[PDB]
């Protein structure tokens, strides 16, 4: 038996005893990353050039591409029925939604991330994080500024070589993989685990000068292993979500630690760190700033930075060990 | 107006004076470049998974998207009926072509790069050149130890976010994103240049321990530049295609140098070097094993191993002074 | 806001208060529609042909493509565990559905419908019934016996020009059209109503010679009226489903009455015409055997064949009237 | 060995010592028709419904599926840098080429024909045919009125549950199966020739009223067989390209002829009826207008509309035979 994102939803929709609008809000999501990938993948893309004539638009449009993400993604979402706020990297505030849309879910999301990849062809994805409202007020900012830890459901969409939708739920991590022919994501792995240690190491080094002692002194153990062992390999492909998704599935370690340019960390809370770090603990991992867990932070600013260091549970431990050795 | 792929080839042949004999070779490349494209973002993937029932299969049994990519490569180039000799990364032994199929063409691929990079969903993509055959005597491997001055054209595939064509020849390098929506690429930037200087460093650091002493001066002054300037932003995807994508269009440094484990570097110089080579110089950059143009080895084995770096001319520059200070 | 398939049924079964199971069997069907659209469409068919070389199956498999509907239809049924009965046409004994994947719903349906019209690539659809289970019996073929009246949901899908699903229910009938860019159908046409009368009329005139004196006297009176308007236009695709579907529409008549060859009608009553004549009642049209109601008939055979007269009520009802004004 | 529409022309090109400018028109018209197809079968129609928002404009007033055919075409053809006159059904006049564009082909096309089925999803198809230009004055209207014996190439698409690519010139009809997955014709059916005397008969019966007695003695014949053969079975999907590919794949004939309220026929002599009568003729069929072969009209007016009847030679003779007896 084949498992489609739909059946399995549905399935786990009843398990658990749902009133099914958390599943239609899944449902939408999917939706919305299908029409993501479509557009990234550049269906279509002949009328830009004239396939049929410049004549084609009579006054001024053509989307950049997280612009029309963004609005497929808030407008599938509002057709759900199944939100009542929503927080997208792309607005400086969480819009809160038309009484008569209105469900009871809070969504955090990138629209689309990894966007200094986007002119180079290179992976890119779509980031959320649901929560359940807690407060019986009319919906506001505050509803979204909940811990990592009351998260619902959350995951990513991977546009690589093929696209992927990872979802992540209390009981655990799935991944589906969607066939474009048919647009539909296939149940491809099954309740994922990720290794307890790794050997890779994933990190932008051109702020070397500006580390911490810990992290200078994990980055040469890795390079050169006082046990003398093989050392980690280095992926940095600079979009988050393709760098975790490798993270995730080879197993090993990636960080976005603090900087001068950035002293809080340059990912943001919200809808980047906590979902991904959500994904993370599903899977046996962990994901950490240094000092804490990322999902335990309280959130003040929708938009607040965090520094995050995530991956195999030994690897980010023996990170750990040393920030603590430092302190 | 609009100029696809087909086009392009079409006229450049004919300014070339072509028999139309090297124009058919490209076609049928971009022919093998869809299908690998369609492949490799798994339309038809419900089929693997048993939508359609028939479902004792899957294990470790059937074709692996590297072998599907050999084959349509050397299939659709047989069929061309251009070819000679073809050299493939898969391959122990050159393929000579069947007289009754055979034209003058040789030529070298990698009809799928960056497999650490399959299962991850990371971007991949697919590495030619075409040299034109200079002896009289039966096509034998030999024909395909010429040195890279002598490609008439070369390029790749990537399979990212989007599927790219990047084809170089002796008057520039033109890019064309391929459409899926039609079957097409379309040229979306004429004669390519890259800039003389980038503002980032592409390398595996996690061989720092293996690094000759250039290499390593270099990787420092990235990071602390002497002379006080920013320091480069690191990125290294872990695919060839990929990486070299981003250096042509963002600029900067690509680095596989030797390290002690692979005393000639790892990347192969028919299929993987000298296409890249060939590319960086026809849009004014460089590339060099640190002493030597890549271009001008004269290959003595068809699988034969070259340090590479390559990228922005000044970038470039000045690593080689590095290296010539180290004498 | 723009409604998809999957949306549309979920928003409808709340209303009614629905379990979830029966949404879940049609979400099913839609899955198994845009999986026959994709094979009918021919995508991935350069395999077939060689593209890769005729190495690419190691023993004996290709498929006929009405054979894969079949496989498609079952096997996507069962999976959503909605269902306890089937009926294929192309099975001479109704499946009966494993007691762990059991639900309540017995299916009528033909996978894939107009099969001489296949090889010259004229429209062609797949048609379906759905009944409630209405026995507290282990379930067997009696419990497709329904009369059609009994019908839940019934509909069909039409691989056209563009791929189209149309469905019906207690409330009416709705056009989605499928989106093959994103997988997802899309709610084009709302509460759909024939028109009462029509100029078309459609019927496979080659059986002139075998036709009753009704049917013979109102082809006469469409060709030449008596009261001296324009004559209908007359369209016979071959495939039912194509045929109903502009009846539906533009509006007009649908005609396959019996014959010598068949006395009895050729069309099949489980899956070709009642679907159809529930499609047609829920829009305001007529469905009848010449001498009742094609929904009111009680089955004895799950491949029983009835006569079938359907289409705008003033023009099925002209030729009700010329039957009653013989008999 | 896979031989896809690019190829072949190539090949047939080459047989012929062609300069190579019909070579690249033809490969142009693929280019047009695969674009037309994906408009066709409504890949992006989720935009159209706001899918990613923007829902001010669903009304009268988008561009039709027919105009933006005839757009695809022309620009298309310009491109190909072969034409110098273009005829479509869509235009009052010839349009000329620019003389930078200008290329010696002559080409009449219907981009859409069968636009009374665009509504109800039936098949639809493209026309065209391709002269050689006869003098050497400028380029203007009357370089169009030539008889069809003068076509150099001639065929149509044919838009149905997949689609397909007939072309047929001086030595042959070939059919060509497009793969949409990758966008590629591939040659399925080589050197097509129609049956000497099919079984199916197809004609709009409802102007039975205004048949001549030849059209109306044939139709009683194909019913009544006086001889006490099998009587023919009848189709008449609507559209030209569906029922004329039908008739070149299973034999029979096809007919529509004079009748009074379409005293000429109702049918394009330039566009429609020329480029199906060299395909039929091709073919080993017969195309007539009851009296003429319908190649050897000489035309005089690109709109001019003519009676047509063809199909296999034995349905074609008996039929002739007939108006011959009707002197
Ligand atoms: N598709 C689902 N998968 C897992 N849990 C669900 C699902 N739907 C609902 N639930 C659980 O039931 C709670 C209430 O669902 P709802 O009744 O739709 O608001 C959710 O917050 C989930 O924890
Ligand atoms: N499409 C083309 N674009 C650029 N140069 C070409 C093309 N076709 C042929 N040439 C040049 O002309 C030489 C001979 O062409 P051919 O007769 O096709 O072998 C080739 O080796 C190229 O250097
Ligand atoms: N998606 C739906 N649309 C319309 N009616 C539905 C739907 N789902 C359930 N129902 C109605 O509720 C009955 C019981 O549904 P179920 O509880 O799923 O077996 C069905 O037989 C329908 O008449
Ligand atoms: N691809 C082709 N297939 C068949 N015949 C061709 C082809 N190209 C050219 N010809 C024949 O050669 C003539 C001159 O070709 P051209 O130089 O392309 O105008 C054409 O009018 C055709 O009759
Ligand atoms: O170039 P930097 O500073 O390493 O930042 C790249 C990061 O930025 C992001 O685009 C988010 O802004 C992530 O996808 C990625 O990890
Ligand atoms: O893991 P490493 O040693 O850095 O190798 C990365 C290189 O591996 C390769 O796959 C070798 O073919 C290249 O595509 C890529 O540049
Ligand atoms: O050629 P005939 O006898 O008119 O039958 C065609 C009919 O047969 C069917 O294929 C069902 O067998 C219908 O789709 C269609 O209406
Ligand atoms: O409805 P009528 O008069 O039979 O016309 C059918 C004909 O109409 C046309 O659309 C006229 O272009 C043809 O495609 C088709 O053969
Ligand atoms: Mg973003
Ligand atoms: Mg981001
Ligand atoms: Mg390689
Ligand atoms: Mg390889
Ligand atoms: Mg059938
Ligand atoms: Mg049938
Ligand atoms: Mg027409
Ligand atoms: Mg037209």
């Amino acid at each position: 038996n084949i498992v489609t994102l739909t059946r399995f939803v549905w399935e786990e929709g009843r398990k658990a005893r749902g009133t099914g609008e958390m599943t239609q809000l899944l449902n939408s999501l999917c939706t919305a990353v299908k029409a993501i990938s479509t557009a990234v993948r550049k269906a279509g893309i002949a009328h830009l050039y004239g396939i049929a004539g410049s004549t084609n638009v009579t006054g001024d449009q053509v989307k950049k591409l997280d612009v029309l993400s963004n609005d497929l993604v808030i407008n599938v979402l509002k057709s759900s029925f199944a939100t009542c706020v929503l927080v997208s990297e792309e607005d400086k505030n969480a819009i809160i939604v038309e009484p008569e849309k209105r469900g009871k879910y809070v969504v955090c999301f990138d629209p689309l991330d990894g966007s200094s990849n986007i002119d180079c062809l290179v992976s890119i994805g779509t980031i959320f994080g649901i929560y359940r409202k807690n407060s019986t007020d009319e919906p506001s900012e505050k509803d979204a500024l909940q811990p990592g830890r009351n998260l619902v459901a959350a995951g990513y969409a991977l546009y690589g070589s093929a696209t992927m939708l990872v979802l992540a739920m209390v009981n655990g991590v799935n991944c589906f993989m969607l066939d474009p022919a048919i647009g539909e994501f296939i149940l491809v792995d099954r309740d994922v685990k990720i290794k307890k240690k790794g050997s890779i190491y994933s990190i932008n080094e051109g702020y070397a000068k500006e580390f911490d002692p810990a992290i200078t002194e994990y980055i040469q153990r890795k390079k050169f292993p006082p046990d003398n062992s093989a050392p980690y390999g280095a992926r940095y492909v600079g979009s988050m979500v393709a760098d975790v998704h490798r993270t995730l599935v080879y197993g090993g370690i990636f960080m976005y630690p603090a900087n001068k340019k950035s002293p809080k960390g340059k990912l943001r809370l919200l809808y980047e760190c906590n979902p991904m770090a959500y994904v993370m603990e599903k899977a046996g991992g962990l994901a950490t700033t240094g000092k804490e867990a990322v999902l335990d932070i309280v959130p003040t600013d929708i938009h607040q930075r965090a520094p995050i260091i995530l991956g195999s549970p030994e690897d980010v431990t023996e990170l750990l060990e040393i920030y603590q050795k430092h302190a």
